[PDB]
């Protein structure tokens, strides 16, 4: 037995299924086991290597999706649709995907795709993360994991074995194990493995770079609209514990002790605990998520600042960067007086309260300090500012400016960065247009969904789209996106200096220098000190 979709691994033998793909075809082996399914009294555990087997593992199909809360504010429209489950979800979830370039290669760049939804959602298998279009387009291994989100992989009792936080994080990190050990096998370099992601898959690359325990897995790294030190991402172990005694509590569970309390939520059937794991947030609040990543002394051995700050970091190229209006989701889910079907303009009074939870940390002083930076005085009633004036808060405060205090910690010991500020609205956009630039909407052009027809977009959105995949994938093949000696347009290299960064759009290249700063010295410098000393 010798052929193009069947690969000999070191867990065992695996068989692909041959893919169309832009009139052409490729190979993918699709539901990959890295690890033990983290079932029964495994749940809330470390995970486990996957028992290697006998015979050969059925590749063909999609696997289960992990168990998740399913978004149901907009019942079939695509546009949320598209973000939830596309198969069956089991707690049997740790599975991984591979697209492999046809003729096999021998050794070339390895993509490592992490999913995000705030570590309470998504799924390896959209139809957004497809791996074909990227795959053939750039001659490169494209690889998709899963890990279990909410509190099957981040429900965080610190000093349990049973219970101790980060299995979520352990469960990326034991698929990078397996790219790191088998993905030669498909072709793949396990030298030159790039790790990208989005949203809390952003946080997540940021957070193996930060983690000693998974540096040594990769070689470089792209975040897209996320960053380890963003105020959703990580919370204390205290904080943790108190959401955990709060799930159990909000179960009838018995809250004596961490084994008796464990032992109860291993009883509960899957979507029990997904019923009520909204109820335990400490407060009234938007882009603030239930269970995520512990600052354990483990995973991370300090602070995430002290790390950033004394350069115990992975040491590499990075290629990172934001969409223009990265508030806007969470405004249309989360926030009073903003809605899909109408402009969404806000009075006055739903500006405050739009304010007061985008900030929840906030004492009055503070939220004074928020809408002052905010607003146009002389013009304090207009609709559409006030409207566009909260997206900008809530882009800013949770994503943009923790990624430039990112970028300007980690600039300053890494070897090359990269900025972007993609700021396209696609053509075919489903959303209403005060929503701008939305939160994962630079995707579809990374995965290259404009270059097939009867999707619906533009031809300079087909350009922009390869051009975008072009980058990112000489970016993880060299560790910089431009190709040396070409007549186009030079992507220069963010330095503590000169903060370059471009735009990512389909008019000619822009050069641009730092990005929203007046705003990040708010967010990153005044506010945090007004707050301590207040
Ligand atoms: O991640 C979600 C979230 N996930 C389900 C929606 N999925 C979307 C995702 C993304 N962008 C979206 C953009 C829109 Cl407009 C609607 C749903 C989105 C990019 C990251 C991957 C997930 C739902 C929420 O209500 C939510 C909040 O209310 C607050 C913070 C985060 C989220
Ligand atoms: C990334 O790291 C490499 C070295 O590991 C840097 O290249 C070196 O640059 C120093 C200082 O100019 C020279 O003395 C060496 O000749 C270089 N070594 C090699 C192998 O080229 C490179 O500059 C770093 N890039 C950035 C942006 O920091
Ligand atoms: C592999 O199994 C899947 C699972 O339903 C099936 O759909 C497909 O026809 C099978 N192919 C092979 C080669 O076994
Ligand atoms: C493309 O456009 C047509 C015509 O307006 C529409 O019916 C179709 O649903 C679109 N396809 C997709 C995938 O959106």
């Amino acid at each position: 037995d010798h052929s193009e979709l069947l690969v000999n691994t070191k867990s065992g033998k695996v068989m692909g299924t041959r893919v169309p793909v832009l009139s052409s075809h490729i190979s993918a082996f699709l539901g990959i086991p890295f690890a033990e399914p983290p079932v029964g009294n495994m749940r809330f555990r470390r995970p486990e290597p996957k028992k290697p087997w006998s015979g050969v593992w059925n590749a063909s199909t999609y696997p289960n999706n992990c168990q998740q809360y399913v978004d149901e504010q907009f019942p079939g429209f695509s546009g949320s649709e598209m973000w939830n489950p596309n198969r069956e979800m089991s707690e049997d979830c740790l599975y991984l995907n591979i697209w492999v370039p046809s003729p096999r290669p021998k050794s070339t760049t390895v993509m490592v795709w992490i999913y995000g939804g705030g570590f309470y959602s998504g799924s390896s298998t959209l139809d957004v993360y497809n791996g074909k279009y990227l795959a053939y387009t750039e001659e490169v291994v494209l690889v998709s994991l899963s890990y279990r989100v909410g509190a099957f992989g981040f429900l965080a009792l610190h000093g349990s074995q049973e219970a101790p936080g980060n299995v979520g994080l352990l469960d990326q990190r034991m698929a990078l194990q397996w790219v790191h050990d088998n993905i030669q096998f498909f072709g793949g370099d396990p030298k030159t493995v790039t790790i990208f992601g989005e949203s809390a898959g952003g946080a997540s690359v940021g957070m193996h770079i930060l983690s000693p325990g998974s540096r040594d897995l990769f070689r470089r790294a792209i975040l897209q609209s996320g960053s380890p030190n963003c105020p959703w991402a990580s919370v204390s172990v205290a904080e943790g514990r108190r959401r955990a005694v709060e799930l159990g509590r909000n179960l009838n569970c018995n809250l004596n002790s961490d084994e008796e309390l464990i032992h109860c939520l291993r009883e509960k059937k899957p979507q029990e605990l997904i019923d009520v794991e909204w109820n335990v947030l400490p407060f009234d609040s938007i882009f603030r998520f239930s269970f995520v990543p512990v600052i354990d002394g483990e995973f991370f051995p300090t602070s995430l600042e002290s790390m950033l700050n004394s350069g115990n970091f992975k040491k590499t190229q990075i290629l990172l960067g934001v969409n223009k209006d990265e508030g806007s989701f969470f405004l249309l889910y989360g926030a009073p007086g903003f809605s899909k079907d109408s402009e969404s303009k806000i009075s006055r009074e739903d500006f405050m309260s739009g304010v007061k939870l985008s900030v929840p940390h906030a004492n009055d002083l503070g939220l004074d300090a928020v809408t002052l930076q905010y607003t146009d005085w002389m013009d304090d009633n207009n609709g559409i500012k006030n409207r566009d004036g909260l997206d900008d808060i809530v882009g800013d405060h949770n994503v943009i400016c923790p990624l430039m205090h990112f970028v300007n910690k980690y600039t300053k010991f890494g070897n090359g960065t990269y900025l972007y500020f993609f700021n396209h609205r696609a053509s075919n956009l489903v959303w209403p247009e005060w929503m701008g630039v939305i939160h994962g909407y630079e995707i579809e052009f990374v995965f290259g969904l404009p270059l097939v027809k009867e999707l619906n977009y533009t031809a300079e959105e087909e350009a922009l789209s390869r051009r975008i995949m072009h980058y990112w994938a000489t970016f993880a093949k060299t560790g910089n996106p431009n190709e040396p000696h070409s007549q186009e347009s030079k992507w220069p290299l963010f330095t503590t200096k000169e903060q370059k960064f471009i735009d990512l759009n389909t008019e000619p290249m822009k050069v641009h220098q730092r990005l929203r700063v007046q705003m990040c010295v708010f967010w990153n410098q005044f506010l945090p000190k007004l707050l301590n000393a207040t």
